[PDB]
Order: structure tokens, then C-alpha cells, then sequence
């Protein structure tokens, strides 16, 4: 009784896009930034392009998920290119991932931005729940920054249609159970990363110890800038009983209320010829 997945997988010609600069390398391969110019369309779209063995098959699983999502707070695929290498093409997020962003700008991030990011990540996660998708790797390193006002969830390699130990619910560490409510646990840790301006959770504690610590009842500490109102929401995401944790739709509501009066809730010290360039969010295909 599942609905047909009528997402469209677009195949792009290598001549349609121009790589400009490398952004990073590693195990997966090399991520470039460039411009995509569709065939005869009078537009230039800034893009990230992610360029030998069965690794072939999880890049395609990631393409499958990214083609099946459409929401302002989730990164979606523009297409794939089947050259000698398989390339994934997506909207360029020029400010990088949110974890590095908060680390590089600790002294310039006010309460309004922090709480707005919390609302947007919950919106993206609630949409994934609507689509019955469990992310399984939510973390601040997996949130990309389009502008400082607009972030999007990314990295769907581990997503399933219903290990990073320090972001995992207890029931996933113990029994490899993953639900939308185990995603809520990881949302709590991601919020903790933002509120501590990018600190490492359980810094210095070996991952083999996390299950015992969590079972004895310990959790991440209250960040200095957080009122008890914000910290209590994080703690609720870390309940042992998964069904007593908040729903993403409720996390949207709670952080939205706090975003209307941000300083009551976070206490922060001092708180090119691009003529036919179009952002991918304004490039809509039927
Ligand atoms: C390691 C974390 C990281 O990438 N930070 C970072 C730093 C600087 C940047 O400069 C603009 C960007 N921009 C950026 C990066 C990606 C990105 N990244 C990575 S990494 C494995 N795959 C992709 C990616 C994923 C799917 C695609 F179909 C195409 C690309 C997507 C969009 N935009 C990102």
C-alpha cells in the first residue's frame, strides 16, 4: 500500500556545466563548485558537483533520495551525469556547512539566527517524516548554509524509507533501531552543537563508553547561553522512552515562539559577469 515514487531523475551532459574550483577531496572523491548552463535555456546556475568500485551504488542511493525530496529546508538533486565517473549535481551552498559556519563566526551570531536555524532544521526534518524518510545522520556537519538566513539538511547516504555514536539515540546504539524519534534525539545533539558555537559532544569520552553513560542517565550539559527553557527542550529530545520525545512539528512550534522574543531565551554577550545567473531555488522544471 505504498504510493508510486514518480520523482524525475534528470541526466545532464558534461558539456552543460563548467567546473570552476575544487571545494574538497577525500574518500568519496572530489566536490567541485561550478556553473550549470542548461542546453538552450539562457541561465547559469551555481552548483556543487560531487565526482570507482561498488561505491557506485551508494552514490546512486543518495541520488535516489535527493531526487525524491522537494522542500525549502532540504537539499535536492538537480541531476546526475554518467561520464566515466558518476557525478552528482546539486544547488551550491556557498557558505559551507553550519558546523564550520558557527565556529568561524562565534562572535557575530545572535540569538535570532540560532533560533531561526533551529526552526528551519525542524521544518526540513518534519517534511522528511511526512515522506516517511528516516535520516539517521542528522548533525550540524550535515546542514548546509545557502545564506546565513537559510539552511538546508543534506547528506542522505544513510537515509532509509522507514556509526556516529555521539548523535545516536540509545535504542540505535543498543539495538540498531532507527525511527523518526531517533532522528529527534540527533536533532537535540545538533541544537547543542549550535548553542555551544560548535563544541564536540562528549569531548574526550571514547565512543565505547557512550551507551553506559547514557544508561546511567548522563546527558550533554546546559550550554552557557541557554535559558532553562531552551535546555529543557534539548533534554526532552534525549528521553529513554522514544515516544515521550517531542515531534518535529512540535519543535517547530516551540522554537518559533522563542524566535519571536529571542533574547528572553538565549543570553549572548553583545547579542564577474553574472548577468544570467539564477539560484537553483528559482529554476523550476515541470
Ligand atoms: C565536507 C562538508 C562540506 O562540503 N563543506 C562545504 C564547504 C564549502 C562549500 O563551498 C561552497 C560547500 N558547498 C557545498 C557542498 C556540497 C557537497 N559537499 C559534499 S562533501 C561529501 N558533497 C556535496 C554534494 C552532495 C551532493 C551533490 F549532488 C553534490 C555535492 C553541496 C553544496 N554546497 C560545502
Amino acid at each position: 500500500g505504498e504510493a508510486p515514487n514518480q520523482a524525475l531523475l534528470r541526466i545532464l551532459k558534461e558539456t552543460e556545466f563548467k567546473k570552476i574550483k575544487v571545494l574538497g577531496s577525500g574518500a568519496f572523491g572530489t566536490v567541485y563548485k561550478g556553473l550549470w548552463i542548461p542546453e538552450g535555456e539562457k541561465v547559469k546556475i551555481p552548483v556543487a558537483i560531487k565526482e570507482s568500485p561498488k561505491a557506485n551504488k551508494e552514490i546512486l542511493d543518495e541520488a535516489y533520495v535527493m531526487a525524491s525530496v522537494d522542500n525549502p529546508h532540504v537539499c535536492r538533486l538537480l541531476g546526475i551525469c554518467l561520464t566515466s565517473t558518476v557525478q552528482l549535481i546539486t544547488q551550491l551552498m556557498p557558505f559551507g556547512c553550519l558546523l564550520d559556519y558557527v565556529r568561524e563566526h562565534k562572535d557575530n551570531i545572535g540569538s535570532q539566527y540560532l533560533l531561526n536555524w533551529c526552526v528551519q532544521i525542524a521544518k526540513g526534518m518534519n517534511y522528511l517524516e511526512d515522506r516517511r524518510l528516516v535520516h539517521r545522520d542528522l548533525a550540524a556537519r550535515n546542514v548546509l548554509v545557502k545564506t546565513p538566513q537559510h539552511v538546508k539538511i543534506t547528506d542522505f547516504g544513510l537515509a532509509k524509507l522507514l556509526v556516529p555514536i555521539k548523535w545516536m539515540a540509545l535504542e540505535s546504539i543498543l539495538h540498531r533501531i532507527y525511527t523518526h524519534q531517533s532522528d529527534v534525539w540527533s536533532y537535540g545533539v545538533t541544537v547543542w552543537e549550535l548553542m555551544t558555537f560548535g563544541s564536540k559532544p562528549y569531548d574526550g569520552i571514547p565512543a565505547s563508553e557512550i551507551s553506559s553513560i547514557l544508561e546511567k542517565g548522563e546527558r550533554l550539559p546546559q550550554p552557557p547561553i541557554c535559558t532553562i527553557d531552551v535546555y529543557m527542550i534539548m533534554v526532552k529530545c534525549w528521553m529513554i522512552d522514544a515516544d515521550s520525545r517531542p515531534k518535529f512539528r512540535e519543535l517547530i512550534i516551540e522554537f518559533s515562539k522563542m524566535a519571536r522574543d529571542p533574547q528572553r531565551y538565549l543570553v549572548i554577550q553583545g547579542d564577474e559577469d553574472m548577468d544570467d545567473v539564477v539560484d537553483a531555488d528559482e529554476y523550476l522544471i515541470p
